[PDB]
């Protein structure tokens, strides 16, 4: 798989983005790796932020399905129209298929300037594809057409002018064992809409938060490498900032720095990584009243920042935010891990990174299993509406 090694590359806290072409001839474009979603949409027309974008009439093997979409989300909307072309991932499978591809004629929010992508690669299932999903994702398409297995894995590698460039690897139908040490956990997909997980148990150095796990999952708990941040929804995000704040209490920040709106510095070199605590989730296992817990360090939360004002510092944005849809565990999680998406076997797993950033008192840590006698169900069931329930699925 060494030719699907650093295939990945981004800005810190923009996105990481594989290349693809799409055409024929074929159009070179940065395309963010998501997660989260199940679309595959690339700008088709000129924006201030957009060096480039698909031109669908220069494509001789384009076919346009005479179709629109419209994606919103709670940070970012896009439109445009629907299509079929050839696609291929240059540094992926030496495979072309043909993909459904949305091409982007207005956003809102979208975008990011500075970040160099300029489409969106979602690889969840066809129950969150817009319109609807007999839209096939593009991974749907990639195994039916190809001898590719149902598998793929995610290593992302955490980091004046400029943010810090970032790398890491998509590994696409299968998984490389030069990308982590130690044991390889899996926990069961719940449900295959989002990567949807259930997290049983929150510790933050060592001490449980103590609340119904169903909070930890409310409305759901999702892995989505399209997220900067560890998501947390807000009860937990409070109960968790009130735990991180008393281990780090010797020092005093800003209420904006909670909130992520803040950076907070320490003269380069200095900063006490050790008055900042451990957090870990503990994941379902696949057997029964099995967990596994997944330990994360303060360099994946705290999202280092090269002030211009004072680029001697060492500067640093905290990346747990408050959510009100629920966990998601975007790129601060993986960052730790080596992450295998296993569709074939319905179960998403864990390793320690190779590259993940540590100290030489603390690393990111994979560990199991934890027993419990009589769990509870920690999962939550989103209330259904009309609008959802009145959909027919032929
Ligand atoms: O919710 C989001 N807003 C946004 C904006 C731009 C790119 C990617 C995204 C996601 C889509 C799913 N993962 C993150
Ligand atoms: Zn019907």
């Amino acid at each position: 798989f060494v030719e699907m090694v650093d295939n990945l590359r981004g800005k810190s806290g923009q996105g990481y983005y594989v290349e693809m072409t799409v055409g024929s001839p074929p159009q070179t474009l940065n395309i963010l790796v998501d997660t989260g979603s199940s679309n595959f949409a690339v700008g088709a027309a000129p924006h201030p932020f957009l060096h480039r974008y698909y031109q669908r009439q220069l494509s001789s093997t384009y076919r346009d399905l005479r179709k629109g979409v419209y994606v919103p989300y709670t940070q970012g909307k896009w439109e445009g129209e629907l299509g079929t072309d050839l696609v291929s991932i240059p540094h992926g499978p030496n495979v072309t298929v043909r993909a459904n591809i949305a091409a982007i004629t207005e956003s809102d929010k979208f975008f990011i300037n500075g970040s160099n992508w300029e489409g969106i690669l979602g690889l969840a299932y066809a129950e969150i594809a817009r319109p609807d999903d007999s839209l096939e994702p593009f991974f749907d398409s990639l195994v039916k057409q190809t001898h590719v297995p149902n598998l793929f894995s995610l290593q992302l590698c955490g980091a004046s002018e400029v943010l810090a460039s970032v790398g890491g690897s998509m590994i696409i139908g299968g998984i490389d064992h030069s990308l982590y040490t130690g044991s390889l956990w899996y926990t069961p997909i719940r449900r295959e809409w989002y990567y949807e997980v259930i997290i049983v148990r929150v510790e933050i150095n060592g001490q449980d938060l103590k609340m119904d796990c169903k909070e930890y999952n409310y409305d759901k708990s999702i892995v989505d490498s399209g997220t900067t941040n560890l998501r947390l929804p807000k009860k937990v995000f409070e109960a968790a900032v009130k735990s991180i704040k008393a281990a780090s209490s010797t020092e005093k920040f800003p209420d904006g720095f909670w909130l992520g709106e803040q950076l907070v510095c320490w003269q380069a070199g200095t900063t006490p990584w050790n008055i900042f605590p451990v957090i870990s989730l503990y994941l379902m296992g696949e057997v029964t009243n099995q967990s596994f817990r997944i330990t994360i360090l303060p360099q994946q939360y705290l999202r280092p920042v090269e002030d211009v004002a004072t680029s001697q510092d060492d500067c640093y944005k905290f990346a747990i935010s408050q959510s009100s849809t629920g966990t998601v565990m975007g790129a601060v999680i993986m960052e730790g891990f080596y992450v295998v998406f296993d569709r074939a076997r319905k179960r998403i797993g864990f390793a320690v990174s190779a590259c993940h950033v540590h100290d030489e008192f603390r690393t990111a840590a994979v560990e199991g299993p934890f027993v419990t006698l009589d769990m509870e169900d920690c999962g939550y069931n989103i209330p259904q509406t009309d609008e959802s329930r009145s959909h027919h699925h032929h």
